[PDB]
């Protein structure tokens, strides 16, 4: 099945992602109840995820999508959070498990900044935290977070809350806009990247 590859922190692939990572935090509007405060990410591990089923149907995906768009992937890397992250690693995303209160209607959500998904590590609006501490803004337990690739296709630019059940005709995911949400309605146009193991830390 799926099989984790260990980045090391000398490889400039570990550095780009990490750099990704801390240079995207943001203040959110909900002053941080969700996620927790911090300014930094202290990074403890990042995994490359590979397994073959999945690999497969991302590519599958893509082609169709390269077909309907000029050729193009408009393909991105963008962040997802997520209390199961483990099932996703081992079956892909499953959008019959889609966001049923997002925005933007029922999709898979992702972000560019690392904050916005963090904001769902322990579940939705942050959940109850950490299982031991039941602390959203918790600095010891280890989160996971993905940085994903994602096929955009051509994208939707929605400037309204809206349920959408799929992407409008000829688009194959929808941008919602104060920063963006990018949403996609299939599984298959994201495939789990990179796998981060990081905490928030204590601004000083
Ligand atoms: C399994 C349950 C708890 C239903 C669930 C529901 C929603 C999300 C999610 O959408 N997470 C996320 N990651 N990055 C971004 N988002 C949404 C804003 S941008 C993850 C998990
Ligand atoms: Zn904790």
């Amino acid at each position: 099945g799926t099989i984790l590859l260990d980045l090391a922190p000398e490889d400039k692939e570990y550095q780009s992602v990490e750099e990704e990572m801390q240079s995207t935090i943001r203040e959110h509007r909900d002053g941080g109840n969700a996620g927790g405060i911090f300014n930094r990410y202290n990074v403890i591990r990042i995994q490359k995820v590979v397994n073959k089923k999945l690999r497969e149907r991302f590519c599958h995906r893509q082609k169709e999508v390269s077909e309907e768009n000029h050729n193009h992937h408009n393909e991105r890397m963008l962040f997802h959070g997520s209390p199961f992250i483990n099932a996703i690693i081992h079956k892909g995303f499953d959008e019959r498990h889609a966001y049923i209160g997002g925005m933007f209607g029922a999709g898979i959500y992702f972000a560019e900044n690392s904050s916005k998904s963090n904001q769902y590590v322990y579940g939705i609006g942050g959940g109850t935290g950490c299982p031991t501490h039941k602390d959203r803004s918790c600095y010891i337990c280890h989160r996971q977070m993905l940085f994903c690739r994602v096929t955009l296709g051509k994208s939707f630019l929605q400037f309204s809350t809206i349920k959408m059940a799929h992407a409008p005709p000829g688009h194959h995911s929808v941008i919602g806009r104060a920063y963006a949400e990018y949403v996609i309605y299939r599984g298959e146009q994201a495939y789990p990247e990179y796998l981060i193991t990081y905490q928030i830390m204590k601004p000083e």
